């Protein structure tokens, strides 16, 4: 029995494994998934940049950042509204880095963007044009969350 | 060895409970859960009363219930046309309860309603512009489901 | 004891196997299925029948396929623009049959469709009002899986 049982139940673990990672498949094509590209979503909840990364990362997934125009025009299609962008200046002022660590290798910047506005502007939305605006952390914008390809 | 092979076995199904939470949460969130705020979903089809209740149940949620004016109109937004609410007087006539227990606190009457109409109406569907109209539980109204925040 | 542990393995895979099951009906409620009803998914990426085919089987459905007016309403809506079906009339010409077997019996072919156009046309794509037309193989087209009632 209990040697048994106990291969039994590795193969039923295995298949379990197998099951969710369809799930998790049949999931990100219903999402709008495309064949080997990222995929950003959204709640279409606005919010403070800490929390947006909070959230994506109890997710698993990271503040959406677009590497080219394609990724860009992605994100703003799926956030239809401003969202944070996974992109501060917050450790250097005036330079902006990823939250997944390294300098900026693509920027849309709105024009004389950006320029810590006022009190302070340490975080990135991307605007209803693609366009880039430094914006407070503090300030409420959409959630979008990426994944990888 | 059979320790070890069991309590690695042990550790893969606690890994794999974490990834299923893991997708229920990303599933949640892609169909616009909003944070610390009930779950709302629809298929889109309308149905009795009883159905929707057992529908509901199987999935280990419960009809949609509005506890206030903001979760009423979240539920507006997700029914598009007229749904049941998980709320019925069939106990006391006047006297609305909700399926899970307790009276009734927010509501959100049209005018002239509710007038448990002709034959009867113990069931309760939210309409146009959110607002409530008593109907008879017999009739098929879109089926909401509401899980917890 | 080893024995112990071996049975509260046994009850944490059947929870699991539960809990992937409840995951999997409130995905697909979420997605649209309506009870007793087969549903329609679509990532809205356009490609070849023959990777909407691989893509779909990898899900463990099959290419959408209308066997009724409703179904293909159905389609119509999920798909909003032109996409491939799984019939073909690739083993035979002009003898169109269902990927998973059987001669085609419903049909909504527009006006003088089928034609196996030019070097020929062996899929089908649903289109404009839902109706279809013959169309090559190779083309890209919107991919639309089926999953069972
Ligand atoms: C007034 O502050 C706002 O507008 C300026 C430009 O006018 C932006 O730079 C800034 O981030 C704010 O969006
Ligand atoms: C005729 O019955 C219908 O219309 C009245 C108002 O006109 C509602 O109160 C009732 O529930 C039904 O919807
Ligand atoms: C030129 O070919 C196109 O148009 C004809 C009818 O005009 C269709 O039958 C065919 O599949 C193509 O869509
Ligand atoms: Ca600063
Ligand atoms: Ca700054
Ligand atoms: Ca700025
Ligand atoms: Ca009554
Ligand atoms: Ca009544
Ligand atoms: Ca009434
Ligand atoms: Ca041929
Ligand atoms: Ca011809
Ligand atoms: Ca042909
Ligand atoms: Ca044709
Ligand atoms: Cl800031
Ligand atoms: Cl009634
Ligand atoms: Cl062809």
């Amino acid at each position: 029995a209990i040697e048994v049982k106990l291969a039994n139940m590795e193969a039923e673990i295995n298949t379990l494994k197998s099951k969710l990672e369809l799930t998790n498949k049949l999931h990100a094509f219903s999402m709008g998934k495309k064949s080997g590209k990222k995929f950003f979503v959204t709640n279409h909840e606005r919010m403070p940049f800490s929390k947006v990364k909070a959230l994506c990362s109890e997710l698993r997934g990271t503040v959406a950042i677009p590497r080219n125009a394609e990724e860009n025009k992605a994100i703003q299609e799926v956030a239809k509204t401003s969202a944070f962008l996974g992109i501060t200046d917050e450790v250097t002022e005036g330079q902006f880095m990823y939250v997944t660590g390294g300098r900026l290798t693509y920027s849309n910047w709105k024009k004389d963007e950006p320029n810590d506005h006022g009190s302070g502007e340490d975080c990135v939305t991307i605007v209803d044009n693609g366009l880039w605006n430094d914006i407070s952390c503090q300030a409420s914008h959409t959630a979008v969350c990426e994944f990888p390809a």
